[PDB]
């Protein structure tokens, strides 16, 4: 239980809102440990208010606070009061989909590729310890510098729809496993080489299920080519277990992050 600080009050400080929604506030703000000489940056997130247990509660974030790994986020402490208090290490870039959004014609295939491998290497980190996220998309990845992103957000849902990113197994049965992220993996890289295009845009999340179930999915980016769009759309076959494994994809897109040029075309690249 040493990985999982218990936070006092005056031990926090929330300075300024960095976003806000219908899961609570997410402020930057300072931790200012008592009998220590130091002002640490951090991210302080407050779920909203809820009407529904302790010890579940400090039980898994417990687990979040045990997650040891450079792509994953991981909970530096809580504070339970009449609401749920999140701290964690401050990602100065914000979330990486709107980071791609910013830089689309700064951005590069390298970078692209590289991103690929550490969401992977951090999902595959993810499985190994036999934990499913349930909720990875680019919204959930933040960037901690231009070259290193982690995966937010983990154990959250659990502490508490993204029908777009699901997998057809997880909207009609909700069922999730490690290949149900493999097809949220999938739709996360979509976001990505689309620079943050919005998947099935302006279509609604009830038709979602009838799409995927006629064989439709999500289209080939315009810089990808045919080796890269293959990868995403073996993450969205219907046969969870035909999907790929995390572990196989860090080893193909480490091979494409080595000559970059070769599978995404970019204009400037
Ligand atoms: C794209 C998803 C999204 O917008 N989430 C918002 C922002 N969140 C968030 N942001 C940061 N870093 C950050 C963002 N901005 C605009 N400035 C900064 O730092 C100066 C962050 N670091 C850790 N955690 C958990 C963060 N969350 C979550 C939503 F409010």
């Amino acid at each position: 239980q040493a990985l999982l600080r218990i936070l006092k009050e005056t031990e926090f400080k929330k300075i300024k809102v960095l976003g806000s929604g219908a899961f609570g506030t997410v402020y930057k703000g300072l931790w200012i440990p008592e009998g220590e000489k130091v002002k640490i940056p951090v991210a302080i997130k407050e779920l909203r208010e809820a009407t529904s247990a302790n010890k579940e509660i400090l039980d898994e974030a417990y687990v979040m606070a045990s997650v040891d790994n450079p792509h994953v986020c991981r909970l530096l402490g809580i504070c339970l009061t009449s609401t749920v208090q999140l701290i964690m290490q401050l990602m100065p870039f914000g979330c990486l989909l709107d980071y791609v959004r910013e830089h689309k014609d700064n951005i590069g295939s390298q970078y692209l590729l590289n991103w690929c491998v550490q969401i992977a290497k951090g999902m595959n980190y993810l499985e190994d310890r036999r934990l499913v996220h349930r909720d990875l998309a680019a919204r959930n990845v933040l960037v901690k510098t231009p070259q290193h992103v982690k995966i937010t957000d983990f154990g959250l849902a659990k502490l508490l729809v993204p029908i777009k990113w699901m997998a057809l197994e997880s909207i009609l049965h909700r069922i999730y496993t490690h290949q149900s992220d493999v097809w949220s993996y999938g739709v996360t890289v979509w976001e990505l080489m689309t620079f943050g295009s919005k998947p099935y845009d302006g279509i609604p999340a009830s038709e979602i299920s009838s799409i995927l179930e006629k064989g439709e999915r999500l289209p080939q980016p315009p810089i990808c080519t045919i080796d890269v769009y293959m990868i995403m759309r073996k993450c969205w076959m219907i046969d969870a277990d035909s999907r790929p494994k995390f572990r196989e994809l860090i080893i193909e897109f480490s091979k494409m992050a080595r000559d970059p040029q070769r599978y995404l075309v970019i204009q400037g690249d």
